[PDB]
């Protein structure tokens, strides 16, 4: 690994603190600004959609994209959330809600023995069955983010191949002539210290950089700069133009 | 169907004269500026990498969307051409050998037998198996490209899921918070008349909007209108913003 000190400025600039984590898959080489904030873990909060996604696929809670989850009702503070969704807007929309009754259906012992073969971050559930990516012991840093997402790439997760390319097509972000981007957001809110996430991946013609971000977040006002400092990064790397 | 003539705005206004076609999946309604256009056949050209894209796939003359095709080291007129690819880059290019390397290893019988599954335009293969998209028999409608398209779209066409997942990934053109378009380019230059095709759709939150556009083409000055002209329409009708 690689560390570059200098890269700091990315986020005293804007008055916080965090750590973004870049991969070359071509070369096999990581880099970062800190490398001990790097194997740092959190709670993943809506980044745990992704893997979430993957497991309801694969044991039938979710026969495709385009099945519609209706709103049940319930009036929430998020606006976007009181309407039907399918996984793509509701990955889209960060709809938890959606998210909350996936689990309830996987059940306890289905969803630990998953993560367990995806050696997802410390790979511990417990708490509630329905908020533990939020509220409860699971937790993962941005170098084990970076080593589960290499293997969704590379369809090397013990799930079925659909199951894996059904995510990655929810995943999508953004995409142009130069590259395309695949990837989740986080905001944890509900336990110390609260915290952004992006997590994903860039493609280009002949390679491809994986990246993991995380900074500081105590109030929800500065949320673009999930994005915007590690597009500032990779701009400043060459990665993009 | 619907004509619209307020369309042809956009075509003159650049002085050069073609066919839009748009269809509203949601309410099962057709569009176009000149409905006698939209029904008549051209060569598909490199819009035939769809389907043939389908068929290397579905038998194997392609494993996955990973697989290198080495450059056969005869410098061609597009320098973008003169190099090794996989699937993704070979579509992005619209790399003509590598397609017509393809074509040799699926052979005329089962080329003919999937195009006729398929309900692809005129069905006739006529002509040299390595070039018959480009110089041969086959034509094919604006028209006729939405129906093929709907098909795809709905992972409904005589292949595997799989195949139609993985030609669909190799689609994308372009994504942003607002839309996804998934599309393919043509450009027929052998026999007369001259024209480009832009063929594809366009996914929202809540719809997918299909589109098929063709226009004369005597010089390669113009190639930038495909996709313009396209965006103009989609634009008047507050498709995209
Ligand atoms: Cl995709």
């Amino acid at each position: 690994w690689q560390e570059n000190k200098s890269w700091n400025a990315h986020f005293s600039e804007h008055k916080t603190q965090g750590v973004v984590v870049l991969w070359n898959e071509n070369t096999q080489q990581g880099f970062t600004n800190d490398l001990k904030r790097a194997n740092q873990a959190f709670l993943p909060a809506s980044t745990f959609k992704i893997p979430n996604s993957l497991i309801a696929l694969d044991l039938g809670v979710v026969k495709d994209e385009h099945q519609v989850f209706k709103w049940d009702g319930q009036t929430r503070d998020i606006a976007a959330w009181n309407r039907d969704h399918d996984l793509i807007t509701a990955m889209k929309y960060s709809v938890v809600p959606v998210y909350q009754e996936f689990a309830r259906q996987i059940g306890e012992a289905r969803m630990s023995k998953m993560l367990h073969a995806f050696d997802y971050g410390n790979e511990d559930i417990s708490g509630n069955l329905d908020s533990f990516w939020l509220d409860g012991g699971i937790r993962i840093s941005a170098t084990q983010q970076i080593a589960f997402l290499r293997k969704l790439y590379h369809n090397k997760l013990h799930v079925s191949e659909r199951s894996q390319r059904i995510v990655k097509q929810a995943m999508l972000t953004e995409a142009n002539a130069d590259y395309i981007i695949r990837a989740k957001t986080g905001y944890s809110v509900r336990i110390e210290p609260k915290i952004g996430w992006w997590v994903g991946w860039i493609e280009l013609d002949d390679n491809v950089w994986f990246f993991a971000t995380n900074m500081d977040m105590p109030t929800a006002e500065g949320l673009g700069l999930r994005q915007t400092i590690t597009k500032a990064v990779l701009k400043q790397e060459k990665i993009i133009p």
